[PDB]
């Protein structure tokens, strides 16, 4: 309603203290000034810099210290200030791997200080979200001692600053640094309202600081039992596909579940590529789609503060790709797979298992045994260059001209598109897009997947008299069609591929396409359900003929119908993945066939390429429609790795739909829509198909847009818990799937045995 009072806009807070202290017995310390100064020097190279808005340091204040830290230990720290190098050696061989320095002091403060302003900002609605590139770091300190580099713990001050000075109720803590943050555990074992995450090395204990209560038994004491979630990789050489799956599986669900106000990271960048005391090897580009995944929850409010990452270029590479998402820059392809390891699926599994009663999210899982079969490849996309994203939006008025001449009160009525366009233009989102202008798909064009048959008959009605029409539109299944119905499909068909074109040849990023009449019905000789073409099943063959024919394209289905025609188009093909949610009520839903179920993995060359969520017995809104996702659609779309995304984008799922019945909130389909923006390095192409409440579809579509713009993700509703009709109609699809993709296989016992 408000734009130019939107928060948009990221923070960064850096001052020359932060490079005033080092270590004086040992030159060689990997905590050191040339940490924070290399971080700042590609940040400005990047072209970063001059993109984040300046934010001030500040000190801390003794009673904000105080929140988290004692008085006896805030006073020895302060006393640290006029000490001889020998007083410090001495103080300092008193904690776990800790050195000081006469202006140490000075700097944690600042350290601290710079959180809490970013805090203030993204709180009080100034900024979106902000990033401190500030040493000493934090999540080790605990209250009456320092500890693994850290003076003042950070981010619990500001866990606790946010909750005292903003009322902010609940806050999630997630720590990507490769060391467990013990001290943060500590502060919040018992405290309910600041749940903390921490995915790290450990390897049985065997590395730094060898604590026991690192492991994911480790769940919190009292009130805030449940409320410590621990992630420990007991084997190096982790990847992307080893963070990424651990997200979607585990840290997703809980955090949708939690619904934070706000989200603070412990950004240490020592699992990167490189560095010496991680031995990990994730690239930088994945932390661009952790901080992305993070900004769900939470809706925006989004703090960083920099913790390790001891090899200079890897941490400023990983700075550098974590602000490019903050900043709202498209994601990169992931440049490793997309596919978990072993040792990974184990230790995801073990914390699965470890937190199971407390999270209604987790229960999600029947348990016991998914496949452990050799999976299908997890391929690697060539390099996008990241550019300044851009949104392009197709809608052309010509497309009303198909109607029903007979049941004027026939669903699909020509003002579902002008409807639609208009709360676009109304919302603005409209003047902000690129308007990529609609053409007419060739018959070489419908070609791709058409019979010549199905053409000419289609083509030939252009030119019908009403009764042919009426009698050729009952040789259907619910078909209705018009002296126009054949250059409205074109045209549909033809935007399609005019979008698809400017996002693969960079002049969009992702878009949007205002399209009608729908296509995910029609088949290869056959109009079926007010379909003629299969608009996006022609789409990503218009899109693999401008490209190579191997390029991988993903077709995700939103609709409440399952879209029959996509379906078998390509069922044999391996090169395109076909995803869809919708009912299926055992086969009494639209198109009444039993192909729409969960044991239809696609047949041949095709057999994994091919997932069906079928929902029975319900109304599904967006508790479902999310932990579909979260356990479905994104791990499999992940590991396939797509070159571009295509979303049947129907509405008519959504609460207020004639012929849906499903309850999905506008909000929710920003959310799906969000969650999909972080595969095929953003490209991301929005197609209509149903949706039948002219209200509805408008608001749905309209807040897709909205996401594809870049702007927050809206506040959400309650997500658990979930119709018992639908946990068991995903962990059916997770059974039938599992030997194909890696990133599903949660071999989990029986922890669903306990409780009701
Ligand atoms: C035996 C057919 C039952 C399903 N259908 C047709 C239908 C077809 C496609 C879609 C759709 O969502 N297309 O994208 C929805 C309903 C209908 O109920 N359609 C309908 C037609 C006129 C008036 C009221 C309803
Ligand atoms: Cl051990
Ligand atoms: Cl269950
Ligand atoms: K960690
Ligand atoms: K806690
Ligand atoms: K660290
Ligand atoms: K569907
Ligand atoms: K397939
Ligand atoms: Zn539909």
């Amino acid at each position: 309603v408000q734009g130019k009072s939107k928060a948009t806009g990221t923070g960064l807070v850096y001052v020359d203290a932060f490079t005033r202290f080092h270590c004086l017995w040992d030159a060689s310390h990997p905590e050191c000034p040339a940490r924070v100064s290399t971080v700042m020097e590609m940040l400005e190279t990047e072209g970063l810099l001059g993109r984040c808005v300046q934010v001030e340091a500040r000190a801390v204040t003794e009673d904000e210290l105080l929140l988290v830290h004692t008085k006896e230990y805030v006073e020895l720290m302060k006393s640290t200030q006029n000490m001889t190098e020998e007083e410090l050696k001495t103080l300092a061989e008193k904690y776990d791997s800790v050195y000081l320095h006469p202006g140490f002091f000075s700097s944690a403060c600042l350290s601290v200080g710079s959180v809490l302003q970013l805090v203030d900002k993204v709180m009080t609605s100034q900024l979106r979200n902000g990033f401190s590139i500030n040493r000493p770091p934090g999540h080790h300190a605990q209250a009456d001692k320092m500890n693994g580099f850290c003076m003042f713990n950070n981010l619990a001050i500001a866990a606790r600053y946010a909750q005292k000075r903003h009322r902010v109720q609940r806050v999630l803590i997630v720590d990507w640094d490769v060391h467990h943050g013990q001290g943060i555990q500590y502060i919040f074992e018992e405290d309910p309202s600041v749940l903390y995450f921490s995915v790290h090395r450990y390897e049985d204990g065997s590395f730094w600081p060898h604590l026991k209560e690192s492991d994911s038994s480790s769940v919190g004491s009292g009130a805030g039992q449940g409320y410590n979630i621990n992630l420990p990789w007991n084997k190096v050489g982790m990847e992307s596909g080893d963070y990424i799956t651990a997200f979607q599986q585990l840290l997703l669900p809980v955090a949708y579940e939690f619904q934070p106000q706000l989200v603070l990271v412990a950004a240490g960048f020592d699992a990167v590529i490189g560095d010496p005391k991680g031995g990990m090897q994730v690239s930088p580009e994945c932390f661009s789609i952790l901080t992305h995944m993070l900004k769900g929850v939470a809706q925006g409010r989004l703090v960083l503060a920099l913790e390790g990452g001891y090899n200079l270029q890897s941490t400023a590479e990983g700075v550098c790709a974590s602000m490019r998402s903050l900043l709202g820059d498209p994601c990169p392809h992931l440049p490793s797979s997309g596919a978990p390891c072993e040792s990974a699926l184990k230790s995801i599994s073990k914390t699965i298992s470890d937190l199971y009663p407390f999270w209604k999210s987790l229960q999600t899982f029947e348990g016991g045994p998914l496949s452990e079969v050799s999976p299908l490849p997890a391929p690697v996309c060539a390099e996008v260059k990241v550019s300044s994203p851009i949104t392009g939006l197709v809608y052309d008025q010509r497309m009303m001209l198909h109607h029903n001449m007979w049941d004027s009160h026939h669903p699909e009525l020509p003002q579902r598109i002008s409807r639609i366009f208009s709360r676009h233009e109304e919302l603005r989102l409209l003047s902000r897009c690129h308007r990529i202008p609609a053409r007419l798909a060739t018959e070489e064009e419908l070609a791709l997947c058409h019979s010549s048959k199905h053409i000419s008959i289609i083509k030939s009605s252009e030119h019908m008299k009403p009764r042919d029409l009426n009698r050729l539109g009952d040789e259907y299944n619910s078909i209705f069609i018009s002296n126009e119905s054949y250059t409205c499909a074109l045209l549909a068909a033809g935007s399609c591929f005019n979008s698809a074109q400017a996002i693969l040849t960079g002049q969009v990023r992702n878009a949007v396409a205002i399209v009608r009449p729908p296509g995910h019905h029609a088949e290869k000789d056959t109009a079926c359900g007010f379909c003629f073409f299969n608009t996006a099943a022609l789409t990503a063959r218009y899109a693999q003929s401008i490209t190579r024919e191997s390029l991988r394209v993903l077709i995700v289905d939103w609709d409440v119908h399952h879209g029959n025609g996509t379906q078998h188009i390509f069922e044999e093909d391996d090169s395109v993945l076909y995803i869809s949610l919708h009912r299926y009520e055992d086969g009494a839903f639209f198109p009444n066939s039993e192909d729409a179920n969960y044991d239809k993995v696609g047949l041949g060359k095709g057999r994994g390429y091919n997932v069906n969520i079928p929902w029975n017995g319900g109304k599904m809104g967006d508790p479902e429609y999310m932990a579909a996702f979260h356990h479905l659609v994104m791990p499999i779309a992940r590991e396939f790795a797509p070159e571009l995304v295509l979303v049947s984008a129907g509405f008519d799922a959504a609460r207020g739909d004639p012929l849906g019945g499903f309850q999905v909130t506008p909000e929710g389909y920003a959310h799906l829509t969000h969650q999909l923006m972080s595969l095929a390095a953003g490209r991301v192409l929005i197609i209509l198909e149903g949706g039948y409440n002219l209200t509805s579809i408008s608001e749905s579509m309209s807040m897709c847009t909205s996401m594809l713009l870049g702007d927050s993700p809206p506040s959400l509703d309650h997500l658990t818990p979930l119709k018992t009709s639908a946990t068991v109609s995903i962990n059916n699809v997770l059974r039938a799937h599992a030997p194909f993709w890696s990133s599903l296989r949660v071999n989990i016992p029986e922890s669903l045995r306990l409780s009701l």
